[PDB]
């Protein structure tokens, strides 16, 4: 079992598109090596103008980023006190923040607002809470469209497969609600997003279940580092957002100028995707053998796949390059290799020289002519 | 993809293993059901002063006690004792005993009534260093374990009897017993003690034991459906080693349970008594189960499939073993459900309801998870 | 799978060697089931005088013993407060140190003194901390050789094998704003293949004796320190746990030194819930393990420089042939267990007589001396 042999890295695309009424549902391939060896799946979900993302489940938890737009949310976390008509929490959710939904926990996405919704999904299959097997999986609701991760396998909603007389002696319905219900009298274009007429009234007035379940890290977080010079960095863990400790999951947002560039690093404990969210940038990643397993352009909408202890570094070409980063624990540690905190740095001067066989003046310019942290700004 | 199954079958035990007091029944841990769950199950019978020898296993058990009435013991490596022994305890019929990675275990069986108790060892618990093959380790005898078939007799038969003769400090035909030498290899795991037995009756201090049969207080009790017990690791601490826990279920003639699936764990239903009928589906719709499981078959579930069952006896009884020990179902009807905590409007649109077809949905049926038989 | 399904186990000296300028690295092969059913690989590290382990990470976390030597380590933890140069702390390192290297954590090692430091590691793969696959891998930040676990994978502008040879030279440049001569030697771009992991020092090194990173990363169990268990006519044992190094916790990593007198043995038992790997470091033993069918996978000697596998719950015991059987025993969890099958505090002492009687068919007499007859607890003196 050598999945994590990378020998070449792709900045990757989604390989299929599932439109439906009110939206559209992208897939990256998760039988790709790059995506088995991270141990994860990645979609991108689109709500149009008045769009639901109908309720669904899913086997290993998820890491949602709101690349753009708001909107309400609601989890359906079982044996959790509620607030005729009664129900749990709708939370709003803000461009830039990221939404953790645990395993198997109901979960839906309503934009009642006009700009699109663009939420980008990472499902941690790698999961220890995942007790199926390697193939993610969504479970609708409702509808009568297949579930996107389908057509990587080898009616369709959960109450379709059951006994019609089941479930009305358990709903202690009609016959009429229990084909609606089986999405009898729907066809497979209606899809897992849909448009809604007269608007949802969601809203007002008026273990931990009660835990905060979305955090924002866009522009008015407070940064982990801010460089004026280069950009910004800020990260979301479980010390940030508590619920991520269940998921064992994170991540990182970044923003970096034109020709600025982030330092060689690695990832500690933990598997990265990178995806674009603006402009383009330039990446390398090398393996353990001095290999340059990736070496190339990273544009706004694809997805790099950084293995743990691969190390990586990009420089941006464009005005502005902006990221995030979902990482497969949720205390993902970096370790800088150049830089203010870096290895370098934190070993003594002598055993630097004799490392790399430096003069021990030339030892001192490798530790402290980068002044700064994690971001470096361009050149004249 | 050991999960994407199509087909659930009712399985029965493919092995029956007789011994002197008893017998052992094991399921097929090669089946692709039970290598999806991730477990193994087997069946003990002990008839009137039967003792279980004493075994261990390199993953947890869940021990359900179907019938009759007992006692166990546990051994834990560095604990205060109670001649002089650690903590012989009674068990009844009901009770979940969980007995921890590598915990020496034994039973016995002083009166009249055959005691069985069905196993679920959990292969895939995080505890488990080896591989997916369920192993029985015998301290005793001179008879195959359980599970070799799927793959002197005890531990101390493989190691020279001057090795035994010295760590113990005894003579060459102490240790020739020790290593089952003389037995005939029919005697077994479960062996009968001729004139019955001298009874007496990080935490040595935990609760092995906790009943969820009939006798205890349920989660959910409706008296034209049936009831419902749960134990977890809020109930029994010490099952919060193990990863697992289990629900005890009674349905009456034509009452069910509602459509649900679990959230973080993998099931197997095991038929108590009477027939009933399942269904479960997959996630995309497909019934990868639609029939009848009668009493002494096992079903499995895996996580985030849906399950119903409605009862075809008078009185229809399971216990369900799960791979976590804070298992949360999560109801697709009835009370507490996830139809009833969407908002109205969402569930209008989600079906394409109008508001008050939407509003029966959610309230046309006030029970938690039982629901009652008809008319 | 059933990597575990093991019905012969080898007492196995390592499987290669990688000689460099300073020293030599012998790696065992992680693909023998043995240790793919443990889950981890084990390799042994050997600094001459004034040689420098340079600094290389794993994906995995180690724990190291010092079977010989003494000298200086360091590791860096990111985001860690410093020491003076600023760097941060290097410590001393002794004959018979466990050493804990989490994660990701850089590590390197110096031999200040003349006596050849041999340091064994146990690579824990099976961590849940490695998220790559069954591959120990390290990565060094210099030089122009291969990593030595490389050999065992069967499976681009590229010279050198370290980390930052595959980035391009203006990146580096860029990166640490430095003239294109350091970048060049940072590549390693003019050493031979030949220099390798462990590079000898010229003039000496110049170097002083002094998530929580300030915990204690170092324990000694060899001879200076208190046993655990003593027994004047059979040995010693001494085990370091998460209770004494709380920062195993994290590694799930534990380690048991033992050493016997001339015919002494260690009763027969089983380690609840972790694999060992034993690794003799002194004399000769007779071994013994036994698996779930009664069967002996292993039967014969142990000797000083060689690695045995015993799996979890399955049973061993051992009988010293040397005037002298000392070993240490990594154990894939930082709060092993173990279950003693023979001694006072055994298994079968905690079952009742009568159950014991009733198990071994034995008198009652029979059984008491069974309980009784060894009066001490994990070793056991020559009869």
């Amino acid at each position: 079992q050598n999945e994590c042999q990378l020998e070449r890295l792709d900045a990757l695309e989604p390989d299929n598109r599932i439109e439906s009424e009110g939206g559209l549902i992208e897939t990256w391939n998760p039988n790709n090596k790059q995506f088995r060896c991270a141990g994860v799946a990645l979609s991108r979900a689109t709500l149009q103008r008045n769009a639901l993302r109908r309720p669904y489940y899913s086997n290993a938890p998820q890491e949602i980023f709101i690349q753009q737009g708001n909107g309400y949310f609601g989890m359906v976390f079982p044996g959790c006190p509620e607030t005729r008509d009664r129900h749990q929490k709708v939370n709003r959710f803000r461009e830039g923040d990221i939404i953790a939904v645990p395993t198997g926990i109901v979960f839906w996405m309503y934009n009642d607002q006009d700009t699109p919704v663009i939420a980008v999904s990472l499902t941690d299959i790698r999961s220890s809470n995942n007790q199926l097997d390697q193939m993610p999986r969504r479970f609708y609701l409702a509808g009568n469209h297949e579930q996107e991760f389908l057509q990587y396998q080898h009616g369709n909603n959960i109450f379709s497969g059951f006994k019609r007389d089941f479930l009305e002696d358990a709903f202690n319905v009609n016959r009429h609600i229990v084909d609606r219900l089986q999405g009898r009298n729907e066809d497979e274009e209606k899809g897992a997003i849909v448009k809604v007429k007269g608007g949802l009234s969601i809203i007002s007035p008026p273990t931990v279940c009660t835990a905060k379940l979305r955090l924002n890290i866009g522009p008015s977080s407070s940064p982990d580092i801010y460089n004026p010079e280069a950009g910004r960095i800020k990260t979301v863990t479980s010390l940030d957002l508590p619920v991520l400790r269940w998921l064992k999951l994170s991540a990182e947002h970044g923003s970096l100028h034109k020709n600025a560039m982030f330092v060689p690093h690695y990832n500690l404990n933990a598997n990265s995707i990178i995806y674009a969210l603006k402009g383009r940038a330039r990446l390398q990643v090398v393996n353990c053998n001095g290999n340059t397993v990736f070496d190339g352009e990273l544009e706004a909408g694809r997805a790099l796949t950084v293995p743990q202890n691969y190390a990586v570094a990009a420089k941006s070409l464009s005005d502005r390059f902006s990221y995030v980063a979902f990482k497969t624990n949720d205390r993902a540690g970096i370790a800088r290799l150049a830089g203010t905190s870096s290895v370098i740095n934190n070993l003594p001067l002598d055993v630097v020289a004799a490392t790399f066989n430096l003069q021990r003046n030339e030892a001192r310019q490798l530790k402290s002519n980068n002044p700064f942290k994690f971001l470096v700004p361009a050149r004249e």
